[PDB]
């Protein structure tokens, strides 16, 4: 039996942001979302999130996530950010007076923390019958972390915060993860004895360690060797570092499953994205949101896709696209913009300098050059000429061949197998197999240039 | 006298690919190509490649490479992938029964291995009269490598594979490169004594080390300090790591020879690419295949060129281009697509949102905006107006000035010094110094807006 | 009282460049500019730059910088590059014979050196009454640096250059920064005793250390723990390394002040660039020159801006732009090119495949697709149709709606609230609230396709 509390009520001042800290994102989820996902998977009996000043703007998001994960998640309010020890006091208040399970505590700013790490913590805590078990790790750069103080016998004595530590204690590289398990009665007892006489004038959860040690209670540290899993984020430098570590891991998972990723460092892949076997992803690419790529695709370089579905054997090269689907074998890019509601059929082509918005494009249809397609439905095996505009519904049939520089003034229907001539402005329906035209005939004005541009390079050349 | 065997007949299952492992690429060559290049340079008397199941799809590539490098390269077949010791047995069978030279063995998945490392190995082997000499290195992360076992006296005892090693042996950081020299008679003798009773149930080449030691034969390890040269690739994570290490080295070679590379980490340069002095390469750039850049060019950011020749003092900025030539002083980009067969003369310009395919563009000619040029030949000092389409042969002369929004309906010829008006559809030849036109005259419809868009922001503004 | 000499007269041969070494750039300033900025801030009584062969091409730049920093900076000439000891002799000659202040020496190729490091040096020098104080640091890779030689008692004995050091001395990791303070009389004395009998046959400033030690003078090393501040650049590999270190620092400063930078490694930010709170910068972005970004902007991915001003709450996505302004709330990109003199009003939009040059675009005006706008002034709340060309002054009023595929043949004026039809060539003024047109009427040719493309997929479909 376990209750997990998530401390998410600090001001977040070191982020320097008007967006609450725990709402900042990496890999397509907010830090609080990452932490709640890992905990839902652990499936404890209770899950409490302590919220503070910005609670109006965070609580609804927590309720959406409770729905999403199919479990209830309570919110305890912490009126003023008096310290992590005080946040835990506020959290405990959402539990019955007589609750008797373990209490696990973690921060909203430790977003790589995973279900396994949490499980192992609870198992260690129970195995050594500890009044408190604290996760620790060891870091080349421990700046900002509580330092682990040990006796000569390697027994944990205390946690000292970066603001309170001596120059000498600051060299300690073993750090507090800020992830704990507690005996409830011992935790309640230690919290009632915290005082705020320290360099931040705050009630430190970390003092509970020396307090329980005081009482001769069992204090156990558990060393997490993979430091990333328990790394924290207090500012945007640390946010981008952990986002980059998490992104290397996501990419590695894909590479081990069969995806070529030419340059992991410049390939950003959100956590829910799936990618098929033998796809090759070229440098400078972001795959975001619920993007799904099939097998044997080529993607990038310099492509950004957010919520885009791509079939098998497609090419999507230098493409900026969102909320769109791209069929098997289709070719998109280079220099192609897909706006929401774009559906391109199998073996379709959208070429260079083409933008599509809210349009359906049938199997085998090509829009290869300098064209805008908006609010239109186009059939199968059609060909849209270069430098054209769908001026915006318009329906174009199958096996149509439209000429370069055609404007389609919505709404108009072009029948199956119809053609338009180059330079046509289409303002009315075109029957199946008809040719629509409107450009006037060419006229040559002889020797114009000698007359109107006399002594010019063009005049001398003629 | 030396025979080199290349073991390339394993299944490659950890790549998770339908393309044989040794055919995966980095820096524009397959791993097997890299390994055969380094060995051809060493120029041994014999060169044998052991191939397995996918031999149908690899052997032809080996024959093309034998042709390319001007030497014969035999292929020995290994029916079933029974282990590296068994692959070497299959390899030896392509040698005469009575062969008496040294036998060098290396893997197809060690692609940074170079001629010098191989030479030094053979020199060390001969100098210490070893029955076997094995290349080793030392690594922070030795996962997956055979560990070097040494006695108290630093004498090499054995090689233990990652699957077979104790937790304690796994901490050993000195690893087997999988590159060896052998006395032939000792190698034949040791191979006939391998058994497959180990964690992979395979015949391990690595066991030969403890077997020859058994017989009191001389076993010598040679430490390669530059670990990269002997790094292996068993999966796509390791492939991208070694591709990135190799790319840093290629870029560094260019920087030391006089190329500014603003961001090595995001500049990918294939091994055959040459680049002239005082060129500056901006971030996000890939130079691929047989690309050649002259001196004092500016290239990037975000440019990909495959098989592109660029003269001296050209600019090629945000350009995606292949199999094309760009003359001295020419300017291309930003946002420019070159398809195969593009030839742009000296001081030519191809601007933003211009795509060219299979066209010749003469000295000093500019195509600056939103235009497609396909299957066309254009002369010197001409100017193609914005938003135009070559609708596809068409020949345009020198000193021509064509107006914006001209469609050139192939095939048509435009004489030297000719003009077209804006909005012209050109369907017939235009004489030298003539002006071709087809747009109708402008008509203004007064107060249309008050009538047809009454109470609109446009109506109120008028 | 202090004189600072900057040695900038070496040939720079290891750069392999026709641009003098000290003129190569990182983060938008030349190395010599970086070094002179840091020294001006220290504000010593005298500032002397020693220049050599390329002095004609460097001295004017030094005079511009003296003006910029509001102080005089003398130039001493060093006829032939006889060595750093000889450069300092040439430098001293720009001082009075009887000068009595401290002499600080530094290189033009140490460009992260900052005012604080210099101040601390002078303070240490004066505090220990040293005849010479040398800055040192310690490096994993000390290749190319003079090695610090110490006695058993940790007293500094000598500096040995990489070319002159034994294999064993080469393992020394503590290096000479090439930054010194001197007693003037001791420096003059030691310089007159240098000889050039060493591996480079040069007069080494570094020998002065062992010479003053010889005379029983006080020699003090001061260890700089942040090695970057004193790192040198002798070749383009080292230039890009230090440019990348400096760029991480600039980005970090922005992240700590409130800027989200998703990928520091692929975000390049020049030193004078300012960026507002809660802006998000996406990967592959360069912000160059005097670029200024306001708050809550979104910038990138793949955007390059040089000297661009962007208001608050704007979006500038996949944009290549220079010397332009973008108003509050405006939207630019993806795939947008801004050339110098572009001014886009608040809430304006420049869309995909749009290039603007030397044009003013008023509040709320949209140019969303495939258009070139050159040398034009456009009013407020207007809408420019897709695939249009300003053929280049032209003035367009407010609340205008122009139709797709309009060519505006400069110079023309379009009144407030005017419209043009799709496919119009505008060659004369259009009154306020008028509609201008020129395209001919559509004609459908029935069954053309069965007649002219018989048995085609289009013919069968009809
Ligand atoms: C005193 C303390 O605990 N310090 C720990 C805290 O430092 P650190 O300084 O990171 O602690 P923070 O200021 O980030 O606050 C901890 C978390 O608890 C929440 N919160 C904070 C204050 C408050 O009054 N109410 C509240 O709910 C915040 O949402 C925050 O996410 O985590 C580090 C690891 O990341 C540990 O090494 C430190 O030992
Ligand atoms: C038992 C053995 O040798 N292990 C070595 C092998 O491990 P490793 O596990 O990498 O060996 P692999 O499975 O990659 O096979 C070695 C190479 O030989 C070829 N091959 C393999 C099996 C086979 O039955 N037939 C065949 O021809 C494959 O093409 C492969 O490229 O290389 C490592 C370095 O990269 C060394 O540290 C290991 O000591
Ligand atoms: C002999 C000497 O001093 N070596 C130092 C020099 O090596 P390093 O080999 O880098 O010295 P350089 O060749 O770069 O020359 C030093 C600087 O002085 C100027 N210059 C050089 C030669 C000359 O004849 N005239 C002249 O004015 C150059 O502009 C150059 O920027 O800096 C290193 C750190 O960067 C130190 O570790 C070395 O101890
Ligand atoms: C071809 C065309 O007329 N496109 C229009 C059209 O673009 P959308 O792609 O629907 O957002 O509506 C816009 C007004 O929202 C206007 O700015 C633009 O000119
Ligand atoms: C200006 C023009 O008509 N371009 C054509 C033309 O492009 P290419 O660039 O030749 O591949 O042929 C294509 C059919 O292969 C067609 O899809 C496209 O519309
Ligand atoms: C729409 C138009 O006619 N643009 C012209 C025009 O471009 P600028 O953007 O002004 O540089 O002048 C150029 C001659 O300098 C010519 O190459 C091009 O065709
Ligand atoms: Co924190
Ligand atoms: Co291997
Ligand atoms: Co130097
Ligand atoms: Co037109
Ligand atoms: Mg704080
Ligand atoms: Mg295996
Ligand atoms: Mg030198």
């Amino acid at each position: 039996d376990t209750a997990v509390l998530v401390l998410a009520a600090g001001p977040g001042t070191r982020m320097r942001s008007d967006t609450p800290k725990v709402l900042h994102t990496l890999a397509g989820r907010s830090m609080l979302s990452h932490v709640l996902h890992a905990i839902a998977k652990l499936a404890p009996q209770r899950l409490i999130v302590v919220l503070g000043h910005d609670h109006q703007r965070i609580a609804p998001l927590v309720g959406e996530l409770a729905d999403t994960l199919g479990r209830t998640i309570d919110v305890a309010l912490q009126d003023r950010p008096l310290g992590t020890g005080h946040a835990v006091l506020c959290g405990l208040s959402a539990l019955p007076d007589d609750y008797a399970g373990n209490v696990v505590v973690t921060s909203g700013d430790t977003p790589l923390l995973d279900a396994d790490t949490l499980a192992d913590l609870i198992a260690t805590h129970r195995a050594v019958s500890a009044a408190v078990t604290v996760l620790t790790t060891t870091l080349d750069d421990p700046f900002g972390y509580g330092r682990i103080l040990r006796t000569q016998d390697h027994e944990v004595m205390a946690i000292v915060e970066q603001t309170d530590a001596t120059p000498s204690q600051r060299e300690i590289r073993e750090v507090n993860a800020g992830v704990y398990a507690f005996d409830i009665a011992a935790l309640r007892s230690a919290l009632s004895r915290l005082s705020s006489n320290n360099a931040q004038q705050e009630l430190y959860l970390t003092d509970v360690i020396a307090i329980l040690r005081s009482d001769g209670q069992t204090v156990h540290a558990s060393h997490v060797d993979d430091s990333a899993l328990v790394a924290g984020v207090n500012n945007r430098v640390q946010l981008a570092e952990l986002a980059s570590e998490l992104n290397r891991r996501v990419v590695a998972a894909h590479q081990l499953a069969g995806v070529t990723v030419v340059d992991p460092a410049t390939t950003w892949i959100d956590v829910d994205v799936t990618i098929g076997r033998d796809t090759v992803i070229h440098p400078g690419t972001q795959l975001l949101g619920r993007t799904q790529i099939g097998g044997r695709c080529v993607v990038g370089p310099d492509t950004t896709l957010t919520d885009v579905a791509v079939g098998d054997g497609a090419s999507v090269v230098r493409t900026h696209g969102s909320s769109s689907s791209i069929g098997d074998g289709a070719a998109v890019g280079p220099f192609t913009y897909l706006r929401p509601g774009t559906a391109l059929g199998a073996d379709g082509k959208l070429g260079a300098f083409v933008e599509v918005k809210n349009s359906t494009i049938g199997t085998g249809t090509k829009v290869p050059h300098l064209t805008y397609v908006g609010d239109a439905d186009i059939g199968e095996y059609s060909n849209i000429g270069a430098s054209s505009v769908f001026v915006n519904r318009t329906t174009v049939g199958s096996h149509v061949r439209t000429g370069s520089d055609t404007m389609f003034v919505a709404p108009v229907t072009i029948g199956d197998g119809a053609y338009t001539g180059a330079g046509t402005v289409v303002r009315e329906d075109v029957p199946p197999g008809a040719l629509a035209v409107s450009a006037g005939p060419q006229r040559n004005i002889e020797n114009w240039v000698q007359r109107k541009r006399p002594g010019s390079p063009a005049a001398q050349a003629s």
